[PDB]
């Protein structure tokens, strides 16, 4: 009965991109209305045996840091998702540590594939591994459902709908 081994052992580089995001308004400029845009180049690994259709994947993605439990609240729709491992390189040290700071604070990140080529994958979710101290992203198998679902959630938050918040 030999079947059921997760082929995450041998990791294949299938794509590399950079996440560009809004940094926290830390004293450096006007701060208030200034979008400090920092970015970390990531190399993304997949599992062996399969392949990822990364010819639909750009090398710059807009990543939005959002509360981890907000994702937990969305949950079931992305129960089955493929784990893509995001290995970052040293570029913005402030932002690297602050990304580490922010995820550790209780964050995940919305990886948005620009509305120009949202071919299959339109939004992807970044999370932090507490054990591997690296970042991992998940490609939900309900891609459009994730996007609309997360958008309604973000709208629910910004419109001020008092629905689940400690």
């Amino acid at each position: 009965g030999e079947f059921g081994q997760q082929s995450v052992s041998n990791k294949l580089l299938a794509w590399s991109g950079v996440l560009e995001w809004q940094e926290k308004p830390k004293p450096a400029s006007v701060d208030a209305n200034t979008k400090l845009t920092r970015s970390l180049p990531c190399q993304v690994y997949v599992n062996h045996g399969e392949n990822l259709k990364t010819e639909q994947w750009p090398q710059k993605l807009i990543m939005q840091l959002i509360p981890q439990q907000l994702l937990t609240t969305l949950g079931p729709l992305f129960r089955n998702s493929r784990m893509v491992q995001f290995h970052f390189t040293n570029k913005d040290l402030e932002s690297l540590k602050g990304l580490y700071r922010i995820m550790g604070n209780g964050f995940a990140g919305c990886v948005h594939f620009p509305h120009t080529a949202p071919c299959e994958v339109r939004v992807l979710m970044l999370l932090y591994s507490s054990k591997k101290k690296i970042f991992m992203g998940l490609i939900p198998y309900d891609q459009s459902g994730f996007v609309n679902g997360i958008r309604q959630v973000i709208t629910n938050h910004k419109q001020v709908q008092q629905q689940k918040l400690e």
